């Protein structure tokens, strides 16, 4: 305590409720900034810092990394890491550790709104209000119980969407390519092509890969029925823009609602452009299918949370650069040891402690292709402990090495 | 037999589901246009249509109804009759039906999708997207699980859209006039200023009088929540518009959702406006809060219904400019009589039966300020029911009658 | 008021919000019986009563009810009548009133409660252990999630049974001589020996007649499937019971329960006695399935409800042995008068207004093959009304005649 | 391969799920005994079996456990263990699985349908019709609906049993010692007084230990509210009987079902007694609380399951009587040692392999006060692990080693 001197560097407003988690964990030596840092900034207000936790914009790059000289982990308060150097930090032994899947109820609620919306044709009626001009019909508005909507991934999104659909008695279709237990009366589809024919609107929640590139392509919206509607707040590479302009503007779909695209504005400031842009029957929002104050909040308590359980016991449960390695907390002293992963390093470590006659309680050895990282509990006083943590350093591949209690 | 010499007049293109239990009925004589008719065209093919039904631009004036020479009801295939004239209908002994609740489901569907996106901030995000501005910002956006919806007018809108909220993990509060049942787990609050200060999101779904005429005034908008949402989709009258624009520049209010207006546009080509068109963050309807086709179906289906009921059996039930009268069906032939409103008239009619021996079973009379309706099942043969019909109809003070079956 | 002199007798205990209803609608002039009365007790309390409220247990025989001398209405606050002479009661335009549907809750709640424990074999294992034999064993208990349950009678107490059981993820099969809208996934089968063929259990919610007398048969029951349950709580004509014994023994039947019975004890201390009481795998229950708090209090309301409103404005709406009229309470002064149902009488009625020149606003007769009940809102001042009343006594073969309001 | 070397021996009849996926997994050495064996029998059989699954009438002995050469892990196909001597096989480096929450659906379900039957006081009724008493009385029975649950314990079954209960419209209650996220709407009061004060019906679902030891004592007892009942599945340490006999007695409570008691006959001819057999107000189950065919069947799986992977991988994850050790398959060979608590042991295995030039993937090694468990991946030919097998097994200290694959 000595834990009034470990800080902590967190960047771009993170919510309140990561600090306050910190705290309620010991740890006040914070400090906070609302938002991005300049380089010359980072790089000064990082030097000093164990931990740090930023979100989308801030780019930790391999050099940023190196000048941080007492660099323990990093916090993606977010779900994307790229913004992250992982090989640099993992050199370093430094783990670095996401909020993977805390907001797919903003996701799903979104979708929610919006087909709801869609259906009725009120975006272009909104529009056109905002414009004088009033258009009141009910041809071609519908409700939405009764419809069947197409889920083309069926993960934490496409199946809590699934729930919430079924709440507001709309029949719930999906595609994926795992087999997957319906919930609810969910029913899953073998063939996409069938999928697309039959519902009346489309919502992608699929990752980013090889597979889903260009995915929805003019032959698959060319599969969806006249006036259905394709919304996609999953990954800009998912759909092809242009086949849909084609789409939209012939009037085979009747609307769209996209949150993402192939290339996003870097910052607020640069301008946003899309051929989507000249159709008031689309909706289009910027990349916030996730962005709430109860997904900021959940993200903020999941990965402080997650960096905390690291600093007190050594856990890489789901960090995503690093080997991954947990041990209940029982007895003794606890330490680690990040190395080269090659021969005789963990008998050298255990050797440590079999030559002076000190048992050890339990251990946790995991590797990645070039490295190891191990946790041990062993049966001593500070004293030896201390000094086996000195022995522990000097052990050839030795990348770093911490006593954590 | 009789039924196929009775005309049905259908105009402006209703739902097929009126023409279908029309024809389930045994009523097959129909004149239908899915188009709005020219006064030239409407007087010509009204002249011997028994029933005719219009929706919002047909104008039926006493020019036309005192000219349709054989016409016995009208049926409304809308919530509104502004366009018939009720007082010349009345005086002709021509009730007129309408279907004021068969919208429930379009209503909340939509509630329920606005107050999704308005917590998100998603209408004013758009709005940006569509001229290239991207606002990429999660302060400010919410779930709308764990919020508050307010229901003012807890009827046939009202309680089913709590129950969507519900399942939306809303929670429901509301307050009304008379003490409600409450559905699920919604709650009446008892004074009105408790539920606008605790309320996230507030909708109102309340007739259109006296007491309802801006009940939404400045004082009431200023004791809503901070950051909260209003949303009309209930009458123009309800809600002071240039109060309302005032707590949206002041930020007291973070959006609304408005569906309809003080005036609004007759046709469509005429031109709409509004104070509230200047903010992103407002959405304005063209009054399409029961637009839908199945709202259509629904209307169809019940107008359709409540003049084939008025046929088979002259029921006044729901009628809006008429006495209310329901008989069951169960014995002898029933006759139907029209008459003013004065001492004498009942006592005639019920004379030519008991003067010639003949058997009253069943009798309805309700009257209006100015009118009397009277539905009669007798005990006797179809001659006498005939002559029957003859003498009633030389009733002083008679308007009309009908010799039902 | 003049109601301070109205008078209700009320036995065999009714519920106190039977009471709080009377005194809430200005009605305190209560004698309160907890028990049944002998005759001579009956027959002395009775005849200076307005209104009557008894249970199952009293015979209001056609002597007693000639012996009451200001009766005016009789309240079944229960579902059975046959204790009432309906015929007597008629003749003298005393209408009766019940509560048909008031309980259904408390028997959907037993038959759950009772398959839950068959399923499981509790009852056998409940006696056993009470004379001292311990019983542990998985074989033969089942759970009640994913088991199809039979109902056979798909109406009030059928459908919310079916409710109940989804909730505890049961199948629900059910079998009506009507066809029905199915709630929520509740299946409807067409033949009776394929619900019997594929049901775990089978419960009876039939009412009594011809078509439901001994139904369940011994072919019937050799129909249902090895280890099946048979649940009664219907009516004790429904269930040939030696079938069922014969089905026990011989084990086809895993057991049963049965709460109704051909013939019942007359009272309390009168013997039970049944070929089924040597069973420890059958619950037997003394027809007690809607015998609760919850259900005597909804009786209690709705029948206690039934004469204020028949006192306060002549409904007779759901009386069982009456011609049934309500009118709306509009204007002017309200008279009713119960008749032979024969020519003249109404026209003489009327005419006794129309000589005098006093407006009649609505009038509603409805007639039974020998008797015509008729309620008249006339307008005219106090005298008027009361001398009409007078004149209204004399008319040939009026039976009563009332001056309400 | 080697799978069919490997020998289950399986008695006391477990569910056929625990052949078919112990077959699915690749083992098809099997005896399997659907009923209990002798002392003769079960030694002979168990000689060369790899594996054992018993249920609780089999009594694991240290006298079986030695003479039983081949033995790798027993698996109780039940909750209990108290028919094995763990600690016997803990000495031999053998394992104890079983399975303490596969029985949570069957004591939920029968926690309802026994407070279902209470309220109404059907199992005194039921008793009464057995011996031909009719006691038909609705003073004192209730409904469910409506009523609150006071849930003891907010475990795997506290939880799924606070569902059912809303499902059923009884309001839920619970008290922990530590603090739980509630399910749908219930309610976690945190003074126990005030839990059972509020409550119509109490349920208790906690372990047994020194902390629950007669926790529903007269103290206890006496705060439930009047006309309350009482229900026991959990454990039979955990309700002061006497106590609860006084307060039934007494009438403060209306009724009770406990399904455990301070002991328990043994066999099932052997006699069972209780102050609580004079009540017929009270059930009584032979601890059948999850005795079903769906509970034998989870348990058959969740066992063979635990047995089938610590064969595949080792996985001592659950085990009652042993360090828990659990390892992601990734690599290599992976190799077994167990061994007693002492300095050296960890370090002499891995000299085997740094010596030799062989690197070392993952290790994980955990400890109980005495014995050391370890799982190792090398990265090494198939040969070189043989040898190195050979020599872990004459590691000092070493109980038993094995090369999984
Ligand atoms: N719009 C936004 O602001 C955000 C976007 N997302 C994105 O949404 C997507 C889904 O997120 P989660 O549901 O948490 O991911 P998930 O992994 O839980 O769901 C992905 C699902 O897609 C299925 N799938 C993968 N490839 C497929 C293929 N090519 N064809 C059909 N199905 C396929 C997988 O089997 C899996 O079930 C991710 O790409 C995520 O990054 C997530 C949060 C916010
Ligand atoms: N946007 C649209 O196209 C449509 C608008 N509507 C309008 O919606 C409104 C509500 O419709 P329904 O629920 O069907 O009507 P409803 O008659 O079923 O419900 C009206 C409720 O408001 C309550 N109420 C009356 N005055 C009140 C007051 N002063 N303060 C608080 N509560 C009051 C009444 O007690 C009643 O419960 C109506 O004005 C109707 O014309 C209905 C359908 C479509
Ligand atoms: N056990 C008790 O303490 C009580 C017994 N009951 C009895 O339960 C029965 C049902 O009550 P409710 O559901 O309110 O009556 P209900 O009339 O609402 O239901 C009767 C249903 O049975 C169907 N049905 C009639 N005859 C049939 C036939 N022969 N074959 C197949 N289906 C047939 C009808 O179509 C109708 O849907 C009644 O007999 C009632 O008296 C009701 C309350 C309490
Ligand atoms: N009747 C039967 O045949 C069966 C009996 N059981 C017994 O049921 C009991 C509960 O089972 P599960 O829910 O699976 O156990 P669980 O471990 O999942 O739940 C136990 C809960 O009780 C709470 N608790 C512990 N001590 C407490 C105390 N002093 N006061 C209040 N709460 C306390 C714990 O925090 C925990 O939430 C166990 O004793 C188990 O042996 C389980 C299955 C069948």
């Amino acid at each position: 305590l000595e834990k009034d001197k470990i800080k902590f560097l967190l960047v771009e407003g993170v919510h309140q409720k990561a600090l306050e988690s910190l705290r309620a964990a010991g740890y006040t030596n914070i400090e906070f900034h609302k938002g991005a840092l300049d380089d010359e900034q980072l790089k000064e207000s990082i030097r000093d810092a164990h931990f740090i936790g930023l979100r989308s914009r801030t780019h930790l790059t391999e050099d940023v990394i190196n000048a941080a000289e007492k660099l323990v982990a990093i916090g993606a308060f977010a779900i994307g890491t790229n913004q992250v150097d992982l090989d640099a930090a993992a050199k370093r032994g430094i783990p670095v550790f996401n909020a993977p899947f805390s907001n797919t109820r903003s996701v799903a609620e979104l979708v929610i709104g919006e087909l709801l919306l869609l259906l009725r044709g009120v975006p272009e009626a909104n529009a056109k209000a905002h414009r004088g001009v009033w258009n009141k019909l009910a041809a071609g508005s519908f409700e939405a119980r009764g419809k069947k909507l197409g889920i083309i991934g069926y993960g934490h999104i496409g199946t809590q969407l699934g729930i919430l659909a079924e709440s507001l008695g709309m029949y719930v279709y999906f595609y994926d390519i795992e087999n997957k237990l319906p919930l609810g009366n969910a029913t899953q589809v073998q063939h996409l092509s069938d999928l697309l024919n039959m519902s009346d609107v489309v919502s992608l929640h699929v990752p980013e890969n090889p597979s889903t590139k260009n995915m929805m392509g003019a032959k698959e919206i060319s599969l969806m029925k006249p006036g259905s509607l394709l919304i996609n707040a999953s990954r800009g590479t998912v759909v092809d823009i242009p086949a849909l302009a084609d789409a939209l503007a012939s009037k085979h779909l009747a609307g769209a609602a996209i949150d993402v695209f192939p290339t996003e504005p870097a910052t607020n400031s640069d301008p946003f452009t899309s051929p989507l842009a000249e159709f008031d029957n689309v909706l289009l929002t910027p990349h916030i299918g996730g962005s709430t104050q109860e997904a900021q909040e959940n993200i903020g308590l999941e990965v402080a949370g997650k960096l905390i359980k690291y600093s007190d016991n050594g856990s890489t449960l789901s960090a995503v650069n690093f080997p991954e390695v947990s041990l209940p907390l029982h007895v003794g002293r606890r330490l680690m040891h990040i190395h080269e992963n090659r021969p005789g390093v963990l008998t050298a470590l255990n050797k440590i402690f079999a030559e002076q006659g000190v048992n050890i309680a339990a251990q946790y050895l995991q590797t990645s292709a070039q490295m190891g990282y191990v946790v041990i509990d062993i049966e001593a006083d500070e004293d030896v402990a201390e000094k086996a943590l000195q022995a522990m350093k000097a052990i050839p591949g030795t990348i770093r090495a911490r006593l954590l209690y």
